[PDB]
């Protein structure tokens, strides 16, 4: 398991948590020096538990699929919650079985569905460490519309930062003041599968992507990424989605 406390949190302690989160995910191989997540993991070992504490010391435990970094559901006090999708229903066979009741959220965990449920795109939802504290707090008591926005904050501040050093740094910049994600952040989120696939197809193609990936840069300028020498591959991405899952 890995844990993070919002009480006394700062950039350094958040960076330790994102470190712990990356290092909890198993890999047997690196591709261009980036850990390659596993094609599959059988049984309960396919879920990592993240214990999150709000500033008041209240806590939820979040289940994360190690193969993909997808959040499946979470436990808050004696109630478990899971997205409405087959992968989450499977997870519910393995984690938080001791919950007195299990509520299936009324949406799946994907960004499109979550934004619809929340009523706003994530371009418009501030993120940062205060937003994470609020999200933990929201999830402690069931409210499906409030929870969809809390989960957009949670997914970005924990999974997405583990995937990209740039996103981790964005959240560190927002340790004491939230701010909507940069358009570079959103682009990276939306490109993780595509980047993960192209980095792996480069292995037998001399470092060159089979199909270029388009990203927004820190300047808000669209860029083409065409090979593994890009700063996106050498510096920024931290985990690859296995192409067996793409
Ligand atoms: C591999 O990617 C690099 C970019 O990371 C390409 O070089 C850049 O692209 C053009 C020049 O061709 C310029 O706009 C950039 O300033 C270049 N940057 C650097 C640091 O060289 C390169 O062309 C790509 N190589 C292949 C084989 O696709």
């Amino acid at each position: 398991d890995v844990s993070f406390r919002l009480s006394g949190a700062d950039p350094s302690s958040y960076g330790m948590f994102i470190k712990d989160l990356r290092n909890a995910l198993p890999h047997t191989e690196k591709v261009y020096n980036i850990p390659l997540l596993l094609p599959s993991v059988s049984g309960a070992g396919r879920y990592l538990l993240m214990h999150l504490f709000n500033y008041d010391g209240n806590t939820i435990t979040v289940a994360v699929d190690v193969t993909n970094v997808y959040i499946m559901g979470y436990l808050a006090l004696t109630t478990s919650y899971f997205f409405n999708e087959p992968a989450a229903d499977l997870a519910s066979q393995y984690v938080f079985r001791s919950a007195r009741r299990k509520i299936t959220l009324p949406y799946s965990g994907n960004y499109e569905r979550l934004q619809i449920a929340a009523g706003k795109p994530r371009e418009k939802i501030p993120i940062g460490l205060p937003a994470l504290d609020t999200a933990i707090s929201t999830l402690l008591h069931y409210d499906s519309t409030a929870a969809a926005g809390a989960l957009l904050v949670l997914i970005q501040t924990t999974a997405e930062a583990a995937r990209f050093k740039y996103i981790e740094q964005q959240i560190q910049e927002r340790a004491y003041r939230d701010e909507v994600p940069s358009s570079a952040t959103i682009s990276l989120e939306n490109s993780w599968s595509g980047l993960s696939k192209q980095i792996q197809l480069a292995q037998g193609n001399n470092g060159v992507f089979r199909t270029p990936t388009v990203l927004v840069d820190s300047k808000g300028n669209r860029v083409q990424i065409t090979n593994v020498t890009s700063n996106v591959v050498t510096s920024n991405i931290q985990l690859l989605l296995n192409t067996k899952n793409i």
